[PDB]
């Protein structure tokens, strides 16, 4: 089985979500062929040089999974787009592109965070375009850490769902009948049409009282919710 | 594993849902310790004497599961409250009460359809009280089938969510930390408090483009959505 998760929004303020994630990495994840994390692993990221102890606890847990023989992969979310090659090295995770077309036991699946599909949000997309410009990233990252923290705090003081056409267009660009994403925090299986055939869009949930994952096997694709009852 | 499903709303008009259900009974269900169907198996029911061919195709498929060594159980929904002992015999299913407290590998779980929790719907509950009165049922069922059909058709020409307090009260009456239901067609895992401890309410989805089930093992409880991709 290949596993997909997203929208953990991990942070110092929410230790119970972190514990649920650590339990998942130590249990479920070890049995998998691979683990894909489709963005918003962290609630925020201002650079890999951040000494936040949570960051190292998380990289250390993911690295254990990778070292146990289960490749882990990452696609950036809107929250954690500044996750970089240094974290990748610490965690053993491989950074992937904003869209990837996978071959899962012969089934072709498109994966992404899902924020790019939300084309009705002009505000978000203007923001995204700027923070995805390399020289704007390298500017922000060249500031002293204490100034990056002030910038984030000052920003602080509902997520728009996908545009249906944008979904079709993406599945048609990749010629696939399967899409897995998060971002929208609306866990669901959807049926549609793409490439003249039936297609499915499987949406992951955010981690709060529950976790969620998509499990892909040779014959099946399942969206699973689990409570943190341990 | 023990499996829970609900809200299939099976009907002549929707053969693709019926095929998804038959595939599930022939595959997934055969591997289980038991199968519980928590109501709204059928979109409508006007009595067991109805010769609708769908009714016999469904009973025959469920009976195969029971005969293969997997007990099947049923709790009535609002739609199919007139399902009776004759169908039970045809299907091999055991009829259970509107609330049951189960022991699943040491875990105590409350199961029900969920309509009784929806105490904000005065209209529904007035209806329910009447159609659950035995002598009102036996009156309706004593009519000729052709008159029962007219009555249903004439009735034809959104589902209220649960009352949060009603949920707590039910879990507290049974002294349980686990509740599984359907009815509301809002598949989700919810955390709450009952009996002074953390509790979980696991809600099944309706079958249309997807199926859903709750899988209970010694150590885990999972809500699973599956598309009908075969
Ligand atoms: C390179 C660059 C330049 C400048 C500078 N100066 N600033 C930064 N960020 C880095 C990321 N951090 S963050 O992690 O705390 C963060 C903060 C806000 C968002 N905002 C959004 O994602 C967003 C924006 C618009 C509309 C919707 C949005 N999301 C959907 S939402 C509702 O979750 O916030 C994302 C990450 C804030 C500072 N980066
Ligand atoms: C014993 C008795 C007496 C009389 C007579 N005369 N009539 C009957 N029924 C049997 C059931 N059939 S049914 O299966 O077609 C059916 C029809 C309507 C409902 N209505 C509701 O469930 C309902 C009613 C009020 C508010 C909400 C409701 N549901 C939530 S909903 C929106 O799904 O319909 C249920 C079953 C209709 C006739 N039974
Ligand atoms: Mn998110
Ligand atoms: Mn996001
Ligand atoms: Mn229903
Ligand atoms: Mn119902």
């Amino acid at each position: 089985a290949t596993l997909f998760i997203a929208d953990l929004h991990l942070q110092t303020e929410e230790p119970e979500i972190t514990a649920g994630f650590l339990r998942f990495l130590q249990g479920e994840a070890r049995q998998a062929d691979a683990l894909y994390i489709l963005g918003d692993l962290f609630e925020a990221w201002i650079g890999d040089d951040d000494p936040n102890p949570l960051h190292q606890q998380i990289a250390s847990a993911i690295k254990a999974v990778v070292d146990a023989g289960v490749p882990c992969y990452f696609i950036h979310g809107n929250r954690d787009f500044l996750v970089g090659q240094r974290f990748a090295r610490q965690s053993g995770m491989i950074l992937l592109a904003e869209e990837e077309r996978l071959d899962l036991y012969g089934r072709e699946v498109l994966i992404m965070h899902g924020d790019t599909l939300c084309t009705d949000d002009q505000g978000y997309l203007a923001f995204r375009a700027k923070v995805h410009t390399p020289w704007i990233q390298r500017l922000f990252l060249a500031l002293p850490l204490f100034i990056r923290h002030r910038i984030a705090a000052r920003m602080r003081a509902e997520i728009m769902d996908v545009n249906p056409q944008a979904v079709v267009d993406a599945m048609e660009r990749h010629h696939v009948q399967w899409l897995i994403h998060g971002h929208t925090h609306r866990p669901a299986v959807h049926e549609l049409q793409a490439n003249g055939q039936p297609a499915w869009r499987v949406v992951l949930g955010a981690w709060h009282s529950e976790g969620s994952m998509v499990k892909v096997t040779p014959d099946d694709v399942e969206l699973i919710h689990f409570p943190f009852h341990h």
